[PDB]
């Protein structure tokens, strides 16, 4: 005898409880690798990012920031030269603290997947970071991160370094000459991850020559294997990313949700204006993404460019509700419809899905976004909101209520360490976001 | 102005045609290296596998075919010596002849990936294969397969080479004995591939220490990008796979497809069969994995073993077609049930799937199994036959027809380069398949 969940909609075995009910209430540590000015926090913020969002609690522990907390305005690199007893003991003192906060996130906060973001350079550190890991019973991942190219080493400092809160009272030539200093503090005592000998047991990946060769060591479980694969999908190239719904469709004009409809004239408008709009973005090459719902495919074929179908980003099956009004929806089912209004990423339709379904469904979307360059994705507002929470760091809480309104573009673009979002609205009129009429 | 296509259900602009109607009618090769014995062959098949389940048209090249088929009885290791200048010279015949059949595969039959596979140990081997893929415009990508644990070369060869067509006349101490030699004859010329010098600008992985340490070189899309991933995630190890299943329920007694019924009272002692065939098996630890529908649950609660629940298992989506009966779908359905019968594997239901959809959407399945040891599924008629398709190589055209009959274990074992399947019938009467009832 089962019972199913009201909100995820899971069958699960009738708990009869005994009067005294009893209630019962392993994690990784991934070790970034490597002198400075390599993508370490880009990695690490990155990768968070992406295992926050298929739902495994990561968090980033930055030793850099525990060092900004604990010193207060840099001046130089003389504060990393190998010969500053005093610096060096606060820069251990410092990672030591940032392992205290990992140990407290993975067996205390119910984290799963701590970050720990340092140069980790010699094996002697490294070793240290291992006997952490073993006597707390966390399974070790390194991520080393080699680069021999002065000009993305010049690059990196140039997009994230320069502009730090370190260089506040500096200019950008001075800045750039201290961080070179900097990373030559590392050069004498580094040792790479050497797979052959010496960390021939070590779980690893050597992400080499601008992600183009990987070593991999030892991989051990489901999650590492997720990473990998992540990162070697990952590229740092500049390209665009531009997001929208669908025109307006029929549906939308009679307040129906889901179904198959086509365009309306202002949906059909709205296809007009984003060829317009395309063309004066005046792009290389942009692949086009629809879903297999045809109000998509009918606002991709406004722009006479080649266009690709995929039912991954078809809009959220709502079920039994597929097709009704939100009002035909209140009135047959007001116990369905006020627990989605309380738990709405997770409460999943009768016969249906939730966000966090659509989640795990949008997962090759994701890894491809990764490898293209200019891509329009044409797709739904659900399906929207679940690929702007991945670009823009938004957790599932947050995700079913991002804004999206319809005929309004969203060009995302790399900044730093992450994504900046503009919003283009095309100038067509549609019925308003359900939100707005609400209130 | 859009129509939907009759069978997949693909919205597609409207094909009005002049009057003389006008009609439009990059590919890889992989190529294998390594000494004998190292599981190229293997790896060939078992990726092939794959590639082709997910729908990327492959096919192996396999050079000992060639050589088998152009001189008959093999009778010793001195056809491969070095000084062997006659055998030399049917070697490279053999390899020019699988050549242009890969030729004539990706360029004129529609293939997309062909494996060529052969030991290619030598540059100049691997120069020329790749000047034929340069003058064809095909890409290049080459897997090397390194082995230096004197164990695993004897097992490969007990497992494969002993019973080969090669060793007919002979018994196994003296075919293992003939194939080291064999192996001895590569040793002096053999060149792995070195990414660092002489090969930096080829796509490649080197598979080393058993599955355990890889080096990618320039993945330069999206399938080599699935190939390393899938090479990432295979293992050797042997385990079993059950598949069944779940119990006879309510909706298979009225004979209505679809829906969420639970168990009927035989569905329950079937239940209780499995449990009791489970046991028997006596397996040291055994994951067992069900969808979220509640008659495939209640199957694993009769277990008393923890499960997983995954919604990529859930039975087909049959649209609205869902929760009728055979003939209510003829009846009201005659133009779609018909289409159906024509072509099983790419019809869709509408507004629901094809055996099509099922194949992307169980793709992680299939990984996460590969990475598994001892595994029971549980699941539904179409969910069996898609994952049976996968494991005994079956073509799209045959996956839809493949006999899964209820209360029915489908027991798979490594055997030589494959799956053995043994049918275990659970002794517990329920309705037939649809197939029996129709003949």
């Amino acid at each position: 005898e089962l019972t199913q969940s009201r909100v995820q909609k899971i069958w699960v075995p009738v708990d009869h409880r005994p009067s005294l009910p009893r209630s019962c209430g392993s994690p990784t540590v991934i070790v970034m690798v490597g002198l400075p000015a390599r993508g370490k926090t880009y990695i690490s913020k990155k990768l968070t990012r992406y295992l926050n969002w298929i739902g495994v609690p990561t968090k980033v522990f930055n030793v850099g920031e525990y060092r900004r907390e604990a010193v207060k305005q840099y001046s130089s690199y003389n504060f990393f030269r190998p010969d500053n007893e005093e610096a060096m003991k606060v820069r251990k003192q410092c990672a030591l603290a940032a392992l205290r906060d990992v140990k407290s996130y993975l067996a205390k906060e119910g984290g799963q997947i701590a970050v720990f973001d340092a140069t980790n350079t010699t094996r002697e550190r490294r070793h240290m970071i291992l006997h952490f890991a073993k006597e707390n019973d966390f399974k070790a991942f390194f991520i080393e991160s080699v680069c021999d190219d002065p000009t993305v080493v010049a690059s990196n400092i140039m997009e994230v370094k320069i502009s730090s809160p370190d260089y506040k009272d500096c200019n950008s030539a001075e800045a750039m000459d201290d961080f070179m200093k900097r990373i030559s503090c590392y050069e004498a005592s580094y040792q790479p991850l050497d797979p052959d000998k010496c960390d021939r047991d070590l779980s690893l990946i050597k992400v080499i020559d601008v992600g183009r060769r990987f070593l991999v060591n030892r991989v051990q479980d489901h999650i590492q294997s997720r990473i990998v694969y992540y990162l070697m999908n990952i590229h740092v190239q500049p390209r665009t990313i531009y997001l929208c719904r669908h025109g307006e469709n029929e549906h939308n004009l009679q307040g129906r949700i889901g179904g198959d409809s086509g365009l309306s004239s202002r949906g059909k408008k709205f296809a007009s204006a984003l060829s317009k709009f395309v063309e004066e973005q005046n792009l290389k090459d942009l692949r086009v993404w629809t879903s297999q719902l045809k109000s998509t495919i009918q606002t991709a074929e406004a722009l006479r460019l080649p266009y690709e179908q995929w039912k991954a980003l078809n809009e959220i099956d709502a079920g039994v509700c597929e097709e009704l009004t939100y009002e035909e929806i209140r009135d047959t089912y007001p116990e369905e419809y006020a627990l989605r209004e309380q738990d709405k990423y997770y409460y999943r339709y009768p016969t249906g899905e939730s966000y966090q379904d659509l989640v795990q469904r949008l997962e090759p979307v994701i890894m491809e976004l990764e490898r293209q360059e200019n891509v329009l994705v044409i797709c739904h507002q659900a399906v929207l909101r679940c690929l702007l929470a991945y670009f823009l760091d938004k957790s599932a809480e947050e995700m079913p209520y991002l804004k999206c309104p319809l005929h309004t573009v969203l060009k995302l673009t790399p900044v730093a360490y992450g994504c900046r979002v503009e919003s283009i609205y095309l100038n067509v009129e549609s019925v308003c976001t359900h939100r707005e009429r609400s209130e």
